[PDB]
């Protein structure tokens, strides 16, 4: 199982290389796992992943919300792992074949797939939430061991944990800016994902330290 | 007014090597003036590939990024994508109305276009997407979406999507060729067809494109 320092994953969604590297550097003592998404990658290129590894030695989760047909999913995963990502986040909504395509490449390259089952934002209630339990069961059926679920709905996050079992690994975004509470989220998730509450703060290091202080008894 | 797609045929350029992608696109330039570029090529070669396509070919660029995040992140993705020179971006509807609205707002402020993906063409689409597709399309219409993507592989579903969005809306459709969809049948409902492997894996992509076009000549 992935060992995330302080149970805290930084969502590095700044869109400027200099800012992204500076802020990550400021909080490096607190984390060893960084989630990199399209805001940074599409602004600065996939080479940024290798840079992060060179500078920080952190693990990298590519939050690419993979959501294409199987053939295209395979290509996306291949390009992503070639860039040095340790793991990739994949939507479950497009169905089992699309998830399997990602699992196959991950196995080939020594990486992990994280299955996103319910999202944290209000619009998730329209279509995703009603599918989310079934998506989680699909993950179980497919042998998925890593999952993403919403901090903003702790009862939904708890249900996800119930479906996947205590052995599966669960990470959760929506902490801070979107309204989720760090400690409550860690009742169910192995690690919390935090973006803006850290990277937009006046003092990113103090923000990170503060969150960690608030969950000290859970570490 | 909608984009004027030459020969009603959009190339899905999913080769992952700049030299090959450039060669093949150049070879079909006389048949196709609209190119769909997705993550296979962009993650391999960088967003500057959009610039290179513009510089080398006349072509309009549709960024098939299947945008599927929270509103705040969707906004950033659309901004980066338009900054790079994409004419339009493809967005998933299944994450809900706020996520789509975020993309529409950026498109409006930046003078570009959103295409809403409603149902997908692959077998797995039957599990969750198909059951939501009619409502996703209706949501699109309610939000003022004018451009849509729907599946060539399910003519019945594509026909229903066209009904929902109306004749004024612009509809493009992948799954033609490799995935089993038929060019002419698909153009009964879609304004344009998207074709990838049938062209870009052909020994002569120009001949492949020309053949598809000959097969739909009466619809042009
Ligand atoms: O359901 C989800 C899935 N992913 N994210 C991602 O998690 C991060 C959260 O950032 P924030 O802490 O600044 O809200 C962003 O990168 C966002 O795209 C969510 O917020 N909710
Ligand atoms: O529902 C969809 C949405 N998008 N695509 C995209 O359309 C292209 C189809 O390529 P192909 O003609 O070689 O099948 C690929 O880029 C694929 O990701 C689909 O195939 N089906």
């Amino acid at each position: 199982v992935m060992d995330v320092m302080n149970r805290l994953i930084l969502a590095m969604d700044l869109m400027n290389r200099d800012d992204a590297l500076r802020v990550t550097g400021e909080v490096r003592e607190y984390i060893d796992t960084v989630k990199i998404g399209y805001p940074l990658v599409l602004s600065e290129g996939m080479d940024i992943i290798a840079e992060f590894r060179k500078r920080f030695g952190c693990r990298i989760i590519a939050d690419f919300k993979v959501a294409d047909i199987p053939e295209t999913n395979e290509k996306i995963c291949r390009a992503t792992f070639k860039a040095g990502a340790d793991a990739i986040i994949v939507h479950g909504f497009p169905g089992a074949d699309s998830v399997r395509a990602c699992l196959n490449v991950a196995e080939e390259m020594g990486r992990e797939v994280f299955l996103l089952t319910e999202m944290a934002h209000p619009g998730a209630e329209m279509f995703i939430q009603g599918a989310a339990d079934e998506i989680a069961r699909m993950g179980v059926d497919l042998g998925v061991k890593n999952y993403v679920g919403p901090s903003t709905r702790p009862e939904r996050l708890s249900r996800l944990r119930e479906i996947i079992g205590q052995d599966s690994f669960l990470i959760s975004p929506g902490v801070g800016a979107q309204g989720g509470d760090p400690g409550e989220t860690l009742r169910f998730a192995d690690a919390i994902i935090v973006g803006r509450s850290i990277y937009l703060a006046d003092n990113p290091a103090a923000a990170a330290a503060g969150i960690i202080e608030s969950i000290k008894d859970l570490l």
